[PDB]
């Protein structure tokens, strides 16, 4: 599959089952997910983004199935605006930037 | 080339012939550089940074050569810790994400 850069690259991801609507994003190092309640087995973390740190739940090996690849890969949970799928999911998914 | 994600994507741009570092920035729509000095055909703009506006000068037509590719476009200016090519210049070079 081929994201043109003219829209939005937004895609569904299927986090556990769940379905969340998010932004393929090569200037985040990081995932971050807003809605799905994922697990019990989390690390608290923070990220920044918009004004400063806010608290999130990290979580290892989640299940990420992403235009029928999937994957287990890190992810963090917690208030965004937008989900973001950061490089540490896009390497595990397999993605590149194309010339 | 394809580029994989495992770094983060930094490239020297060449902005009217003026050497940079950029990050390619698929999440970003637009694109905004520090330290450029383009001239005063400009509007002013005000774009949201985490943690509060910065004001910024928009051009037009500004000559952007990154990996051999020599485009014009639309371009900011403006005190940011990141210099940022978003979307608008990742399509005008034909750059696309893939999986």
């Amino acid at each position: 599959p081929q994201f043109s850069l003219w829209k939005r690259p937004v895609v569904t991801a299927y986090i556990e089952g769940q379905p969340v609507e998010v932004l393929l994003d090569t200037g985040a190092d990081d995932s971050i997910v807003a809605g799905i309640e994922l697990g019990n087995n989390y690390s608290p973390k923070i990220v920044g983004g918009i004004g400063g740190f806010i608290n999130t739940k990290e979580y290892k090996n989640v299940e990420i199935e992403v235009l029928n690849k999937k994957v287990r890969a890190t992810i963090m949970t917690g208030d965004t605006p937008i989900n973001i799928f950061g490089r540490n999911i896009l390497t595990a998914l397999g993605m590149s930037l194309n010339l």
